[PDB]
C-alpha cells in the first residue's frame, strides 16, 4: 500500500450522510456489487500514526478511542446498497509497516 492511498484507508473524514458519494472510487468495491461494511475512521492520520509506532512491522490496537464513522450495508432504500451511518468509540486493531499504519488488522480484539 502507500501513505497517500492509506490517507483514505483510515481518514475518510466526511461529516455528511452520503457514504457512497464519499467512497465513490474503484478503491472501495468487492466482487459482487458493493462492500458489506465500508468502515471509515474520523481522526487525524497522524494520531493513528502514533498508536502504530513501534518497528518496521508490528501489530498494535487503539485501546482508548479513535472515534469511527461506520457505514454498514443493511437494507431498505437500496441505491442500490443502503448504508446506516453510526459514529462511536473506535477500539480497533491497526498494523504497522515502515512505522506508519500501512495495513488494517481489523476490529479491536487482536492476538
Amino acid at each position: 500500500q502507500n501513505w497517500a492511498t492509506f490517507q483514505q484507508k483510515h481518514i475518510i473524514n466526511t461529516p455528511i450522510i452520503n457514504c457512497n458519494t464519499i467512497m465513490d472510487n474503484n478503491i472501495y468495491i468487492v466482487g459482487g456489487q458493493c462492500k458489506r461494511v465500508n468502515t471509515f475512521i474520523i481522526s487525524s492520520a497522524t494520531t493513528v500514526k502514533a498508536i502504530c509506532t513501534g518497528v518496521i512491522n508490528m501489530n498494535v490496537l487503539s485501546t482508548t478511542r479513535f472515534q469511527l464513522n461506520t457505514c454498514t450495508r443493511t437494507s431498505i432504500t437500496p441505491r442500490p446498497c443502503p448504508y446506516s451511518s453510526r459514529t462511536e468509540t473506535n477500539y480497533i486493531c491497526v498494523k504497522c509497516e515502515n512505522q506508519y499504519p500501512v495495513h488494517f488488522a481489523g476490529i479491536g480484539r487482536c492476538p
